[PDB]
């Protein structure tokens, strides 16, 4: 088995670095003053950038591969797809499920992703979709680490039994409570929901994550409770807010008050820049908003923000393999943190901070946690970006579990030339 | 008696009809396959539209006449008329009342209109207009059938006795329970008084018909909890939701958000453009908005909507002849419903929509229903629209209640040329 990880580049250091294994566990992390030759047993990064896997906080396993099905999303909006996607929950099956999760989850581990949160739509009193994926969950566990939200799609007040069928997914497993305030009938179902909400979590021991203020309506603003419940609860690390993407509509006196919350809360946010540059916006003519949260002041003000797919052939999302670099790519772009250092820490953005969203407790290129790493043909963090690269190799436990050889271009002019569009 | 309504064009429908009449009720339609001829005891519509009887969802009748009474309404806005009308409120009579409801009353039985819900103000501990309006629906019932909002015009919970007085309204007979959320001192008083009025009616058995969100105001959302209320107490066909002016504010994506709770929750909606048009937008100053109701959308969506005339020579509005084809003819062009169906698909807005706005059990050309029914000389709902056309003859039970001999018009050219403005 790999005993060591050779000429590994590492984010916001100089240099080369040997990172040492032992038993399936990262034993030391060393300094090189020059390149290292390569032998067995040791896993040769060749100045590439090494980093703990790509993380996915945010993804629905159960409507994925389901765009079309019966019908398509017309209008493109947050409200048809839940349309959309109720016509298909009708006719879920077990292995269907199963399936579709499954063929999402083998891109996911291509593209050296170990860490996934799904949620899954728990408005449903067959609850066929959880118990699938309660399945699929221990199935993929050699290769993900997968956690479930148990998501209340159509309301938590607003639906027929939707506190119970909440609380029977938590009963059944389920890692994370979820909630959905601004689809809620009231704005008081929508705060009674999030005190239901925060009141389970404590009950079972469980985090939260909420589909939270996903509207362009300049007066949702449920995050704030979110984020008040947990300072009361003294448990920020264990909530995050999905989407927010009200907040971009928000008037900036009100969200500097916020952000004082906000801050003090701890808790994490996930923007999903694929999907919301899609879903937003829908109701403006021209000018047109680009409806994804504050992710450039987050960061600013310290605050922990990350990027998710959210939808990968779906009803809120008809394209997308799963790839977090280009996830990356379009909230870069989108956020306007296009500035070389921001473009370069980027990484953190689906590494670091997705970590802390799914509040994990062995992630990092660091001695005694697992040797659980990925490494990216690139020079640093912004190369990766720029080049759109494959992930090389992804170990796990010290052992690799997927690897990508690299397309060859040629340009035929006086002579053969390679091209790897690098300067 | 009257025995047959012969050569009727019907809304929707292709040819003639025959409608034949049995004790005071519909005993059969019948398809002609060309022009009946006349005979005693057949009423001729004279290939003229038949249909059931005009309605008037939403008026005054406390009010009505008063325009002026001690003072105008200068600056016509809803806030200074409803200072004029307390002020008038204060000289109340008896005999005063019923006189001037009798007078207007008058003109609707003229127009057609068999169905009128007139709200009443009983922010007043003396209750002098709903006393006299209830004399009055007794001695108008063999015309009219008459409803009663009781209507706490000065709030529930922000007018001394409110609630109490409310109530002593619906014990003392009145048939609907109203609010005006949006005048109460506070959101939470605004929210805390649709409860108490649904409670009323559940108590009493009684419709619900609230003046809600009248006002320029984004953030007036009582119509929200009018909905979820009516929902979770499964009696949407028991209530409406009058003006929600602030519709015509809010932002596209929690409309969209709305609209299905609207949907699902079965509730109707009044838009009373005349007055609508006249009383908002008075903030503004220029652009300036129309304010009226999403009517359009609510119709494109299937929520029942219709149009009331609201006051007549009165503090909200300084004309008026009571005439519904007027009040449609102003939503059609506010609203811009100016395609040609559109408009002649209009006549819903003030006959089988406001029937079920009122939840009328006896109403339609149908068999088993009574005869009542009007005639329009004219050949569709369109053409009834263009013309502004009089009712040419208003049966009730069988029975001729009302009769307009049109006007005659002449132009002298170099032979006489008699004009009927059609083509
Ligand atoms: O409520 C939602 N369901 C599914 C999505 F993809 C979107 O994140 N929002
Ligand atoms: O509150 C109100 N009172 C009287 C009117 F005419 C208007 O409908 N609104
Ligand atoms: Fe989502
Ligand atoms: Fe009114």
């Amino acid at each position: 088995a790999l005993q060591t990880i050779i000429n590994a580049r590492l984010p916001g250091e100089e240099g080369l670095w040997q990172i040492h294994l032992q038993d399936g566990k990262i034993s030391a992390i060393d300094a090189q003053s020059g390149v290292m030759p390569i032998t067995e047993n040791s896993l040769d990064a060749e100045q590439g950038l090494v980093i703990p896997p790509f993380v996915e906080p945010h993804i629905h396993l159960d409507t994925t591969q389901t765009a079309g099905q019966p019908n398509w999303n017309q209008s493109g909006t947050l409200f048809e797809g839940i349309e959309r996607w109720a016509e298909r929950k009708a006719l879920l099956t077990h292995d269907d499920v199963k399936q579709r999760a499954w063929q999402t989850l083998k891109w996911q581990i291509a593209n050296g992703i170990q860490h996934v949160r799904t949620h899954v739509d728990v408005s449903d009193a067959t609850l066929t979709a959880l118990k699938a994926m309660l399945e699929v969950k221990q199935e993929v566990a050699p290769w993900i680490d997968l956690q479930i939200v148990a998501f209340p799609q159509e309301g938590i007040l607003s639906y027929p039994n939707g506190e119970a069928l909440l609380e029977e997914a938590l009963r059944l497993g389920a890692d994370v409570v979820g909630a959905i305030p601004h689809f809620e009938f009231t704005r008081e179902y929508g705060v009674e929901s999030l005190h239901k909400t925060f009141a389970l979590a404590q009950k079972y021991d469980r985090l939260i994550d909420v589909h939270c203020d996903e509207i362009d309506d300049e007066q949702s603003r449920f995050v704030e409770t979110v984020a008040a419940l947990a300072h009361h609860e003294g448990m920020g690390a264990r909530v995050t807010a999905s989407h927010t993407t009200a907040m971009h509509s928000y008037n900036g006196a009100y969200t500097s008050r916020l952000f004082r919350l906000l801050k003090m809360s701890g808790i994490n946010f996930v923007a999903n820049p694929l999907v919301n540059i899609h879903l937003q916006g829908r109701f403006d003519t021209y000018p047109k908003r680009r409806g994804i949260t504050r992710v450039k002041e987050m960061l600013e003000s310290g605050i922990n923000v990350c990027f998710g797919h959210d939808g990968v052939f779906d009803p809120w999302y008809p394209l997308g393999t799963a790839n977090m670099l280009q996830v990356l790519h379009m909230g870069l772009h989108v956020c306007q943190l296009m500035g070389y250092g921001q473009i370069n820490d980027g990484l953190n953005l689906i590494t670091h901070h997705s970590a802390r969203t799914l509040n994990l407790q062995d992630y990092g290129i660091a001695a005694g946690n697992s040797a659980n790493l990925i490494i990216l043909p690139a020079e640093n963090g912004f190369d990766a970006l720029r080049r759109q690269v494959p992930v090389r190799y992804s170990v796990r436990g010290g052992k690799v579990i997927a690897s990508t050889q690299p397309a060859q271009t040629t340009v035929y002019l006086e002579q053969p030339e390679a091209i790897d569009y690098k300067r």
